[PDB]
């Protein structure tokens, strides 16, 4: 299955990359909001991990957009750990938030859940 | 024209329907999201002014849930004025969002324009 890693820090992209890789996913990345709506339109990803910040909101409209037009599961990573924030990822249309730092297996078995549900 | 006035305050609630009658609108009022979503549902009010607490999420979520059925013009106040604040009322359906305290000259002014242009 393919995956697109939305994220905007190269150090936290490469790992999980490396980690879905060695899973067996097809990963493609994307480090801010205007490439992750061009991959998401020209990849159709299975499943899209998105992180909110690039900047503050960016995130939250990706998310947002991409659920006009798709069902796509989006597992939303965040250092914003608060209730506002998962409640609103969630409300957006994430399926799951998980903070960060996260563990690698803990983001396996979410990605794998969401996929087996979608 | 119906104007709903979605407030949790009593007080504030009060000022703006005695300002609305005043200039010749009919005024339905609410409390809490439920009755919020329950009087646009049976009462179809030309615009909607909706204040964001009553908690923390409500006010966003009831403009979320009536854009999935109508393009209903809505003014948020809150006195919440923070550029997210702000930002994240527009993106999620507001039309305008008004920092309270507000003047009653300018939120006339406001619904006067939302009405000429919906």
């Amino acid at each position: 299955k393919k995956i697109l890693i939305v994220d905007d820090e190269k150090p936290i992209s490469d790992i999980i990359k490396f980690n879905m890789t060695k899973e067996g996913y097809e990963v493609v990345t994307a480090f801010n909001g205007r490439e992750a709506l061009e991959q998401f339109e020209a990849e159709q990803p299975d499943i899209i991990i998105l992180d909110l910040m690039l900047p503050e909101i960016d995130g939250l409209e990706v998310a947002k957009t991409i659920r006009k037009t798709s069902s796509v599961p989006i597992l939303m990573l965040s250092a914003k750990d608060s209730e506002f924030d998962k409640v609103i990822g969630l409300e957006l249309g994430a399926d799951d938030y998980v903070t960060k730092p996260f563990s690698n297996r803990e983001l396996q078995a979410r990605v794998k859940a969401l996929l087996r549900r979608s």
